[PDB]
């Protein structure tokens, strides 16, 4: 995250660090035994790591927890990055308290204009590169499909929106990937895509969630 906060020692419950010998990408739990990343976070050998504020320091809340199976989405497209969204089942349920939460899906889409808060624990930096051992957080707007579109010309498909600040300076970035994009209490959206962070003209992208949900539940149904 560029242009952030400190969130606060799990201050965001259900943010997770996917690690894999080091964090390399976020997620969000939805219940005791899911959660929504990334398809692009994809790969084998996943710790997810619940509860966590500093990453490099073992702080007294979290929960290591293996993955026992991963589901890419049946559509998406590498390319592209359409449809980049992934379930992870965890092989046991978390213990959910105060500072380890699931966060809801949408049971509406996010409309342009809404105040969303996105976190991680990728790079702070648009020039160079300086990673957080703490949880970063920003606040920032949903923008609208045509401004997207003008950023990002025979990018977005319906199965993202942008969200941010066209004149820089705040953004998600690179290490952020999979985590959250909380509105009004639900998850709205997962870190996708850009062009860099933070750069004029160029807000981050990410996977329109509310467009997932029956596939999200029915998926969780039967696995
Ligand atoms: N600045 C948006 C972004 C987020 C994650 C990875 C690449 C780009
Ligand atoms: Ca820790």
């Amino acid at each position: 995250i560029v242009g952030g906060y400190t969130c606060g020692a799990n201050t965001v419950p259900y943010q997770v660090s996917l690690n894999s010998g080091y964090h390399f990408c976020g997620g969000s739990l939805i219940n005791s035994q899911w959660v929504v990343s990334a398809a692009h976070c994809y790969k084998s050998g996943i710790q997810v790591r619940l509860g966590e504020d500093n990453i490099n320091v073992v702080e007294g809340n979290e929960q290591f927890i293996s993955a026992s199976k991963s589901i890419v989405h049946p559509s998406y497209n590498s390319n592209t990055l359409n449809n980049d969204i992934m379930l992870i089942k965890l092989k046991s349920a978390a213990s959910l308290n105060s500072r380890v939460a699931s966060i809801s899906l949408p049971t509406s889409c996010a409309s342009a204009g809404t105040q969303c808060l996105i976190s991680g624990w990728g790079n702070t930096k648009s020039s160079g590169t300086s990673y957080p051992d703490v949880l970063k957080c920003l606040k920032a707007p949903i923008l609208s499909d045509s401004s997207c579109k003008s950023a990002y010309p025979g990018q977005i498909t319906s199965n993202m929106f942008c969200a941010g600040y066209l004149e820089g300076g705040k953004d998600s970035c690179q290490g952020d990937s999979g985590g959250p994009v909380v509105c009004s209490g639900k998850l709205q959206g997962i870190v996708s895509w850009g062009s860099g962070c933070a750069q004029k003209n160029k807000p981050g992208v990410y996977t329109k969630v509310c467009n997932y949900v029956s596939w999200i539940k029915q998926t969780i149904a039967s696995n």
